């Protein structure tokens, strides 16, 4: 049985991967295959790759020991596409709406 805070924490996991966020949602799905999208650098920038199908499956796996833990991988998924790409690209203006979605919401922690 999850902890109530850990409830909290995948109940805002599948709101961000639900279809009401999909528009901006998408480029975070799954990992940046860097190699299919040309960006040959990205893991020279980016050592710690994150995205919300690695998170869904640590928490299905129970690897996050609490909220804070589960919220550090979420954060550092916008971390990394806010430190390769460049502050104009389409992905950075959905990342950002994604977090602010995230964020909000994360507040409401019980
Ligand atoms: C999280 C992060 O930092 N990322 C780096 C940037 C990026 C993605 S996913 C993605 N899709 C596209 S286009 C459709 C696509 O390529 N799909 C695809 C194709 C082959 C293999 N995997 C996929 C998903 N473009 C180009 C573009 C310019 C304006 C909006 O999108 C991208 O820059 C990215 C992840």
């Amino acid at each position: 049985a999850l902890s109530e805070q850990l409830k909290h924490c995948n109940g805002i996991l599948k709101e961000l991967l639900s279809k009401k966020h999909a528009a901006y949602a998408w480029p975070f799905y799954k990992p940046v295959d860097a190699s299919a999208l040309g960006l040959h650098d990205y893991h020279d920038i980016i050592k710690h790759p994150m995205d919300l199908s690695t998170v869904k499956r640590k928490m299905e796996n129970r690897d996050y020991r609490d909220a804070q833990e589960f919220a550090a991988d979420v954060r550092l998924m916008f971390s990394n596409c806010y430190k390769y790409n460049p502050p104009d690209h389409d992905v950075v203006a959905m990342a950002r709406k994604l977090q602010d979605v995230f964020e909000f919401r994360y507040a409401k922690m019980p």
